[PDB]
């Protein structure tokens, strides 16, 4: 049970000069939804300070307006496919007061839906709230009784993907610290080397019906299990994707017939696989989709997907536009069932990110509304992998109990 104390329009402690160029859109932003990365961090209640909900805010509001003079594309207004107002219209900064402890509140979450409470605004369709999607960034932040806090962030598909939130999070944390030295973003890299093209229309994203997202918990235990099994060099996210993999074959070829094939695609960041890579501050969407798939009778052990994967996740010889070409024309003449898909926020330092008071006890997210669109996270112990994972409940409910047993509902450890 919470109620809210305010909503603040957030400014850059400068103006944007007129002079300053705004972030520019490139193509792949073009092709991205106007929904929002939904991103939530949990803190304990501090060991080292005693700060008022208010000192607190102060802290935060300050940094990010202090931020936001290097952000500034941030507060400005979406002009959809094509462009950013770099008008300082503001980041919408939302405050609550939560009428709990936060162990109590985050220890058993059974429907992940309710975590929407944390978020500022709607991060997709289907809620009260439409969508803002003009809006490039919004925050909330969230009081218990014990001390902890959430804050939840709402970051536009529009304008960045993960990597872009991360860059982003750096920057303000580092501030809220007082260092001296902040990671710039870069504004500019994106458009260069996707340049946009005219009148492309960004896609729309219609809600599934009957879909639940759960938490499944693959820990270190786990993996090595997984690992064991598959015995070579398996890293941590090939044989979780695999394992999943597989189970959702049995579990589409059960319900429905087997038909075509079976694909699994993977958006990666693709920085790191241009030739020369770019920077990771480039800020943007710059994430590539690597496909793998087996044919409709196929039928065996988990380890036996790992080759179609390690397979797909080489860098190629074919150019950015051939890529997608492929990419779109394997993902049109699909059945619905067929595809599975999985975004990472692996690997991002999530749980190094210290505002001043001391590092998360948990990040999460909301239930992006389509069947079979996961999303890859760190665990705390940076050993084991999350996967959030949304499904048709009925389909859930096929999965075998050595998946399902995995299903995680306590934050609060």
């Amino acid at each position: 049970q919470m109620e809210k104390v305010s909503e603040e329009l957030i400014l850059p402690s400068s103006p944007t000069p007129q002079s300053l160029k705004c972030y520019k859109i490139s193509h792949l932003d073009q092709l991205l939804l106007t929904c929002h990365i939904p991103f939530i961090l949990f803190y304990p209640n501090p060991l080292d300070s005693n700060l008022d909900p208010a000192q607190t805010s102060q802290h935060l509001k300050q940094s990010l307006s202090k931020v936001l003079t290097h952000f500034y594309p941030l507060a400005g207004r979406i002009n959809v496919n094509s462009s950013v107002d770099c008008n300082d219209s503001g980041v919408p900064f939302v405050e609550a007061r939560v009428q709990a402890q936060l162990s109590q509140a985050i220890q058993n979450v059974v429907e992940l839906e309710k975590l929407d409470q944390y978020l500022p605004s709607a991060a997709y369709p289907g809620g009260k709230i439409e969508v803002n999607e003009d809006v490039p960034l919004a925050v909330k932040i969230s009081f218990f009784e014990c001390g902890g806090t959430a804050i939840g962030v709402n970051l536009s598909h529009k304008i960045a993907d993960v990597l872009s939130l991360a860059t982003f999070l750096n920057a303000w944390t580092a501030t809220c610290r007082g260092e001296t030295e902040i990671v710039l973003p870069n504004f500019d890299l994106a458009a260069r080397h996707f340049p946009p093209v005219d009148n492309t229309p960004s896609p729309e994203l219609v809600p599934d019906e009957n879909v639940v997202m759960k938490r499944f918990v693959f820990d270190k235990e786990k993996i090595g299990a997984l690992r064991a099994q598959a015995s070579k060099n398996f890293s941590r996210v090939q044989l979780v994707v695999a394992y999943i993999w597989k189970h959702v074959i049995d579990v589409t070829r059960a319900k429905y017939g087997a038909k075509n094939k079976f694909v699994v695609v993977q958006a990666v960041n693709l920085r790191s696989r241009m030739n020369p890579p770019l920077p990771h501050y480039a800020m943007g969407n710059i994430a590539t989709l690597l496909f793998a798939a087996v044919d409709a009778e196929w039928d065996k052990d988990f380890p036996d997907l790992i080759g179609p994967l390690r397979t797909s996740l080489e860098k190629t010889e074919d150019d950015h536009n051939h890529e997608l070409l492929k990419g779109m024309t394997c993902l049109y003449e699909l059945e619905p069932q067929e595809l599975l898909s999985f975004t990472s926020w692996c690997r991002l330092g999530f749980y190094d990110l210290d505002f001043g008071w001391g590092k998360p006890l948990s990040a999460c997210t909301t239930t992006f509304p389509k069947r079979n669109a996961a999303l890859l996270m760190d665990t705390r112990s940076g050993d084991g992998v999350e996967a959030w994972l949304p499904m048709a409940e009925d389909e859930m409910a096929m999965l075998p109990v050595e998946l399902l047993s995995l299903v995680d509902s306590d934050f609060s450890k």
